């Protein structure tokens, strides 16, 4: 069984947590951070203000915290080669600080006695990039000890990019991502009032996930005052003609098929509230989606920031140590 | 100097009263709403969450209003064949009910008194529609006496779209407009928490105020909590290749030239509410435009959803005025 | 087992609904409203912005509803006395609509055999209010027929107000709610965007289940933003001096005794999103309260103003059919 | 003319310098912020969410700024004792960074030339605080070089309070302040999703403003999402009999007289954005109000926490110049 160790107790940090103590095939050991008191983290993990309560029990034992009756040790350390996390049992480690998006930083983890290093965000340099359901089974533990599990947006359009290039081909594409809160200049505005336009390299990731589509996509984001939950516009122009009932037939055996868990669809009067939670990557919207004609569609899909990405990583995990360590 | 009569004191209504109260072309002498007391229409134009306290004093007198020591009619007929727009001297009727949207409602202004009448919003029937510094030539007095400004949308995207036609030329198009919520089992949901999928004709109405794009353009749109302001996303294929520097300068030059006042243009990092109480129909953002490649944009333009509008509705009553009643 | 039959579909009705759905003491069988079609209910009943997806299957079948495999009548006739309840076997009828608080309306619903009403809103007239946990057991199943549940924020505030009599005797006390918006000419004003003063005649209500304090208490509400969430501020001059620790030990023994499930309290560094789905009545917040002296406090009491409600009507449904229908 | 140095470019600073701009009695003559390039501080001055865009024209001239024609020569130092505030010919300076609110920390502007300075914040020391309208000729400049201008809930409460005490005599009040989220643990919880029950010293701090109220006043604040305005709640026992109407000609003849421009009152139904610019520091909600009796009365008065109290700073400014530098 997969054992998990956290750093960096963030948004993310903490719905990984979450999402393993409900799963029985990971178990979160440790978590390290250096800006957190025990207390404080306890109170963050018991209380949220989108995902509501923690479903289950949590209190401070000594340093450490003691999480529906399983102990999970609490380090501070401001460097990743003193973490104790070989002496805690870690032999994952999800980093999610932000701030070790390098092979060079990340792997300092090794140093301290994990085998794996997971960082939760696209990487600054080369590190490889893998996207549950797209091509997390081109990893190779003899390759590689550290691994990206991407951004939310591009777990969100990969999967859709992937299953729309593999049966019609997109020949362009452009996208447009409307986040939420939790997903520069502009940036520091008010969020609570405006709608903010921003940079994201989803389609960028996508091309690196999806070799073939290097090049033929390119997007952007727009920040609104919702608190979670995003959706991505996707307007391209397909190889071989397709009607949005093609495309969402084609959706829908990905979803029921190789990519079951991951892509998602509907047919339903949704808004973005109703997905608060889902741990999709991706739903597709079919009434959302509009076509000028058979090759020049938009495709509206939906996906929890949080929910999601955190569930995707902690599969990862999961498929990294299958692979073993 | 031409005269205006209101029909329908809500949002738009109260909005065209205050811009012409701001112009000496043009002064509003009568409106009529049979579901308003006077004492509540003062209220609703002294104050405004969006547009701040009315410029001015408005008082009621008897059961009319006395705007700045003007006095205005004020009518609650529910036929409007029995507004006495005539009697009151308002030649032109602002028909911003929502409820009189065929040239059959419509007219019957005319047997009111009134000269002309403007439907604040498209039309059911083929009532023409005209969009200021678009198509607003084209429109015959002697042909029509109840014309339609068509929506905010439409005079976001079509000034932008006839530039860029003009230029470059659109192959293909497909759009998106982020909605404030002052712009359906979905329609319904809350509206204060979130991203609601919805839809909209405006490119398609662009399709008729330049019949050229008919056909080559189509859209949908996506609200979100903030108050006002709104966002047209165009994504087009060009008949001939174009940088974003060369897209903008176009713009620029019709902004600066048949299109003053109504196409404008920035390359500032501008948010939702820098754009509160702008006059233009459509403003281009130019650092949030991102291409693909020389033929494969996406731009973004900003419009005040009310204040752009209800601008150009008195734009078109002076126009129309000026081409004899 | 009771029954219920939900007049008026609405924010209440469904959540009464879905309280119901997880109660084995209590059985919803039948709802009427003429403005909703059965395709419309199921979707309402299945997607919620605040409380989420309905916890279980949700299908139509024919012109009924199948909930969780029951089978739930829909009626749509506009005449209570029209609505087979009794055919049905519809016991108790919670009437939702906000429009038949009288019990010359309210007691239309006996015509069409239901035998107990329990209108979920304070009453125009003399009809009793009961609030669990305060003064329920004063019902007499031989003197009524029809009865009100009162009000979210006077169901807040009674368990609390007693508890503070009883022990220390309020002298007098002004109460500040503050409001969500699931909770006159303000009242109309943009709701996401302000803060807003307004009625409410809970303080009234309260010396009305609680005689004692009839003449004692007055207050007033604050309209804002939040979706669902609101806090009673009881500001009061207490006859018997007391600390917030006392006042604290007070309400703690309440909840674990008599009003078990009704008042609860606690310690924590809670906010509004950490009751969203609480079932209590009132929450005392013991770190929010102050007090500038031992005789004059300020109480700070959360609700789930949804959530706490409808159970409440529930909890009233099932007692009332204890006592003899 | 006194001539003004703002350190620290938040919010606070900016509306600072806006408000200078405005009148010919002071001027802005330096700005510093260790955080901000010149060419980010013209950003942040010409565009405001809240606010509206500048008011006039901003430039960049080499490392200065050009507002209105006028020079103002910008810094960047982390360190207040290294601002050359004299060669700028900064008289007085504005502290707003919210981290120098001593006297030791925020007196080093001195050694930068600088004379005499204005904490825009109440200090942690013993600086003195001052209400503009209350207590500010106490100032005593022969004494003091650095001063507080208080905070914006306290410029709420003490000319109210003032007004109150003199009048009929304030015995105790609590008080509840609705703060804007531009007015602990709870406080890092998200706020645009919460109510959030928050500390202020406001009441503590009306009692060293006004001696004779030491003692008796205290109070808490509840945060909503709006985006600025706020209102204060005080619930207080008078010594002397008064009626709502009584109360509010007090307050009507003080803000006619002795307090105008500070004081300011309104019998219409108004909500938050109402006050959006307002400059007053005080606003009675005369129909808001209520009472209990003669004697136990609940105040409601609003402020613009952005606007009344930066205009308050530049009076103070004035006056601390008139008095002698």
């Amino acid at each position: 069984t997969a054992t998990l160790g956290i750093n960096g107790f963030g948004r993310i940090g903490r719905l990984v947590l979450r999402a393993c103590m409900e799963r029985n095939d990971i178990t979160v050991v440790a978590i390290n951070d250096p800006f957190m008191d025990v207390e404080y983290m306890a109170y963050l993990l018991k209380y949220d203000s989108v995902h509501g309560n923690f479903n289950g029990t949590v209190e401070v034992s000594g340093k450490d915290l003691c999480i529906n009756g399983k102990v999970v040790k609490v380090f501070q350390a401001k460097d990743p080669a003193e973490i104790p996390w070989g002496a805690s049992g870690a032999q994952i480690v999800c980093e999610s600080t932000g701030v070790f998006t390098t092979e060079e930083k990340a792997s300092l983890h090794l140093k301290g006695g994990a085998k794996k290093v997971i960082i939760s965000a696209p990487p600054k340099d080369n590190v490889p990039m893998y996207v549950m359901g797209v091509n997390n089974t081109e990893y190779d533990p003899s390759k590689f000890n550290v691994i990206s599990n991407a951004s939310c947006t591009t777990n969100c359009l990969a999967p859709l990019a992937k299953i729309i290039n593999d049966k019609f081909g997109i020949v362009e594409g452009l996208m447009t991502t409307v986040h939420s809160l939790t997903a520069d200049w502009r940036a520091g505005r008010c969020a609570g009032n405006n709608i903010i336009p921003a940079s994201t390299g989803a389609a960028k990731a996508v091309g690196k996930v999806i070799p073939a589509l290097n090049g033929k996509l390119t997007g952007m984001a727009i920040r609104v005052p919702t608190p979670d939950v995003s959706v991505v516009d996707l307007t391209c122009k397909l190889a071989k003609p397709a009607s949005i009932e093609e495309i969402y037939q084609a959706v829908k055996e990905a979803s029921n098929g190789p990519m079951k868990g991951i892509m998602g669809y509907t047919s339903d009067d949704v808004v973005s509230t109703d997905f608060i939670g889902c741990k999709y990557s991706s739903i597709f919207d079919k009434n959302a989606c509009i076509a000028l004609n058979d090759s020049f569609v938009k495709l509206i899909s939906w996906y929890d920031n949080e929910s999601g990405y955190s569930n995707r990583l902690v599969d990862l995990a999961v498929y990294v140590a299958s692979r073993g360590l």
